[PDB]
C-alpha cells in the first residue's frame, strides 16, 4: 500500500 | 484532506 | 507527476 | 500533475 | 472521497 | 493496482 499525510486538527501518516 | 507531492516547474505540496 | 510513497517490504517513492 | 476524481454532492476532476 | 480505477483480473471504480 | 491520470507533455494512464 501507500502512505499519505492526511488529517484527523491533526496531520498523521495513513496507509491506504 | 491529504497532502500530495506533485510537480506543477517545481515540486510542491497540495491539499486535497 | 506526483510522488507516491508506496510499498513494493521496501517503501519507495514512486514517480507517478 | 494528476487528475483526481473527487467529491466536493458533486464529483469533479481535480488538478493536483 | 475520490474514485480510482483499481483492480479486483477485474477493473472497477473504488471509492476511497 | 490502480490507474492514475497524470501528465508527464501528455496526460496518460499509469498503473500503481
Amino acid at each position: 500500500a501507500c502512505v499519505f499525510a492526511c488529517e484527523d486538527a491533526a496531520i498523521i501518516g495513513l496507509a491506504v
